């Protein structure tokens, strides 16, 4: 949709705090930090699938939105994540050990922008076509 294409990061602020607030150790912040990953989101029918890809770590999710599915995130953890379209803005919701983060994904002008907050840290990453 608006979504649908090739992205690649092209700016990041507070990835670090944001990893750091999840409890990720430094090996993985420092791996995660130095990625440049590409976002490929696609969609067929009812499923929506996004592959994010970077040298060192690949992973894709594939969701229909409103039905929660179980998730492993690229630190790790074991999550429930459910995925609703908002206003135009795709909102994920992580749930694991009683705690939650938000990771929303939005189009702005040539931009997609993803804001990730975790607690009071609140990460911003912005990606443009490929
Ligand atoms: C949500 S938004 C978002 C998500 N992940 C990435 S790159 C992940 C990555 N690529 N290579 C990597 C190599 C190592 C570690 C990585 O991640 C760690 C991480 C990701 C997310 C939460 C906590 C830890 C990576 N870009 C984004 O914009």
């Amino acid at each position: 949709d608006a979504f649908v294409g090739t992205w690649k990061l092209v700016s990041s602020e507070n990835f670090d705090d944001y990893m750091k607030e999840l409890g990720v150790g430094f090996a993985t912040r420092k791996m995660g930090g130095m990625a440049k990953p590409n976002c490929i989101i696609s969609v067929n029918g009812d499923v929506i699938t996004i592959k994010t890809e970077s040298t060192l770590k690949n992973t894709e999710i594939s969701f229909i939105l409103g039905q929660e599915f179980d998730e492993v995130t690229a630190d790790d953890r074991k999550v429930k994540s459910t995925i609703t379209l908002d206003g135009g803005v795709l909102v994920q919701v992580q749930k694991w050990d009683g705690k939650s983060t938000t990771i929303k994904r939005k189009r702005e002008d040539d931009k997609l922008v993803v804001e990730c907050v975790m607690k009071g840290v609140t990460c911003t990453r912005v990606y443009e076509r490929a």
